C-alpha cells in the first residue's frame, strides 16, 4: 500500500490509456470492449437512479461516460491526492488535462444516439458534483460525515479492488466495505484485471492479487449480490506491453439483493 506513495498518474494514463491500449481504432481492442460493456449495460435502462459513486477513479473518467446520462449526482473518489488533482484538471478544463476525447467519441459512437462528444464531456463535467478521498480498506470507506449522498443508487469501479488488495480475502473485505455504500436493490458495475499480479505506474511497482472469473463470481455472491452479467475479455498479444502482466479483463453487473 505504501507502494501507492510513488504512483504517477501521468505514467499510469500513458501506460493504459494511450496507444496502443488507448488507440481506440481497432474494435477488438480493450478500450472498445470496456466502453461497449458499460454502454450495453446502461442501454438496458435497468440501471438507473439519482446518485452514483465511482470507487477508485484514479486519474480516469471513461468508466463514467455512458453512465453520466442516467444519474444526476455523480461522486468520484480516489485514495491519492495526486489523482484527485489530475481529475480536477480535466473536470475544470484546466491546463495540461489528459485528453479523453477519443474515449468520449467512442462512447458516442457506441451508444448510437448521434450525440456529439463535447456534449458528452459537458454532461459528465456538470454531473460530477464532487471528487472525494477514499479508503476501501476502512469499513466506512468515505469516512463519517462525507458530503456524498448515501446510500448511493449505484456504484462503478474499475481496476480498484483487484489493484489495492494483497490477497483474495483482502479483496473480499474491500468488497464488503463498499457494498455498504450501495443501497439495497442498487447496481454495481465492476471492471478489473484477470490474473494480473503487478503493474507499473512510473517509479511505483504495485503488487496485486491475480484474480479469476469464478473468484469474482463467488466473491460478489458472498457480499450479497445477484450476478446479472459477467464477461471476459482476453488481452491480445499486441496489447501486452510490459507495463504489466494482466492476462484478461472482466466486467460484472451486479445487483444488491
Ligand atoms: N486503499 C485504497 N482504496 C481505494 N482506492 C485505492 C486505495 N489505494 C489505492 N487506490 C487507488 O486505486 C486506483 C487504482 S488504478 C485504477 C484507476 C481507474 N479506475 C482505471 O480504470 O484505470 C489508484 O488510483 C489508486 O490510488
Ligand atoms: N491493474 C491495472 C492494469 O495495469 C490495467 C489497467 C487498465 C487496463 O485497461 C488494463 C490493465
Amino acid at each position: 500500500a505504501s507502494a501507492y506513495q510513488r504512483f504517477e498518474p501521468r505514467a499510469y494514463l500513458r501506460n493504459n490509456y494511450a496507444p496502443p491500449r488507448g488507440d481506440l481504432c481497432n474494435p477488438n481492442g480493450v478500450g472498445p470492449w470496456k466502453l461497449r460493456c458499460l454502454a450495453q449495460t446502461f442501454a438496458t435502462g435497468e440501471v438507473s437512479g439519482r446518485t452514483l459513486i465511482d470507487i477508485g477513479s484514479g486519474p480516469t473518467v471513461y468508466q463514467l461516460l455512458s453512465a453520466c446520462s442516467h444519474f444526476e449526482d455523480i461522486t468520484m473518489t480516489d485514495f491519492l491526492e495526486v489523482n484527485r488533482q489530475e481529475l480536477g484538471r480535466w473536470l475544470q478544463e484546466e491546463p495540461g488535462a489528459f485528453n479523453w476525447s477519443m474515449y468520449s467519441q467512442h462512447a458516442c459512437l457506441i451508444e448510437g444516439k448521434g450525440e456529439c462528444w463535447q456534449d458528452k464531456e459537458r454532461q459528465l463535467r456538470a454531473r460530477v458534483k464532487r471528487v472525494l478521498p477514499i479508503d476501501v480498506h476502512q469499513p466506512q470507506p468515505l469516512g463519517a460525515g462525507s458530503p456524498a449522498p448515501l446510500p448511493a443508487d449505484a456504484l462503478v469501479s474499475a481496476f480498484c479492488l483487484d489493484a489495492v488488495s494483497p490477497d483474495l480475502a483482502s479483496f473480499q473485505r474491500a468488497l464488503d466495505h463498499i457494498t455498504t455504500l450501495l443501497r439495497p436493490g442498487g447496481h454495481l458495475l465492476l471492471i478489473g484485471a484477470l490474473e494480473e499480479s503487478w503493474y507499473l505506474a512510473g517509479e511505483a511497482r504495485l503488487t496485486v492479487v491475480p484474480v479469476s472469473e469464478e473468484e469474482v463470481r463467488e466473491a460478489l455472491v458472498r457480499s450479497g449480490y445477484k450476478v446479472r452479467d459477467l464477461r471476459t475479455y482476453i488481452m491480445p498479444a499486441h496489447l501486452q506491453t510490459g507495463v504489466d502482466d494482466v492476462k484478461g479483463v472482466f466486467f460484472a453487473w451486479a445487483q444488491k439483493v
